[PDB]
Order: C-alpha cells, then structure tokens, then sequence
C-alpha cells in the first residue's frame, strides 16, 4: 500500500478549493486533472466530486473531525463540494459533465491518518 501515492492522487482528484459546477470539464480533463476512469489510460468517469476545501481541513476528517461508516469514515461537519456526473463523451479530451453544488457530510478512506478515497453516490450516467 502506498499512502502517500494514494493520499496524492486523493488531492488531484477530490481537492478543488475554489472549484465551481461550470469548471468540471475543464477541470477533470487533460489540460488540468486529467481525471481518468480506473482501468483505463483515457475513460471518462462517471462521476468525480471536488470538495471545496483545503486538503488540511480535509484531513482532520480522518482525524478527530469525522465518524466511523463501515470500512471508511464519515465528516462531523458537512463539506461544500462540487459532484461532476458523467453527461456524455466516453474518452478524454471529450468527457462532458453535469455539475451540481452542495453541501454534504462526506464519506472518505482513511489510512494512517491520510485521505485516500472518496465514496461517491451511485450515479445515472448521460
């Protein structure tokens, strides 16, 4: 296991402090991001949530600032955070998204301390 590759990743995908509904497409695809379906060197994923935070404030919900929920742990406060739902297009630079904003008690894989995942909603693709 590597947790600070993971923790790494976990702040490209998911970290987005001033990230904004009209900015999923450009922010998840190649020019930035370039968020990718796992499995895949060019997929689009069906959905990818930006929390608007910074990633130490984010952390301290594997800390004393989050809950236990089965394998992962959930936020004690609620988090502003951006969903980007997978509209159409199948592969970069073309996947296109639905954004929504909101505030949510976020779901999260910790590991030692260290964000590593982010649990999303199941989504309705297109």
């Amino acid at each position: 296991m590597h947790v600070k590759e993971r923790y790494k990743n976990f702040l490209n995908q998911h970290v987005g402090p001033d990230m904004s509904v009209q900015r999923c497409n450009s922010e998840i695809g190649p020019n930035n991001r370039k968020i990718t379906l796992s499995g895949t060197d060019n997929g689009c994923k069906p959905v990818n949530t930006f929390i608007l935070a910074n990633k130490r404030l984010i952390k301290t919900v594997c800390g004393r600032a989050g809950s236990p929920q089965g394998n992962m742990v959930r936020s004690n406060q609620p988090f502003p955070v951006v969903k980007c739902v997978l509209n159409n297009g199948e592969r970069h630079p073309y996947c296109e998204y639905r954004g929504t904003r909101s505030t949510r008690y976020i779901v999260l894989k910790c590991e030692e301390g260290w964000p590593v995942h982010y649990h999303e909603d199941e989504v309705n693709v297109g």
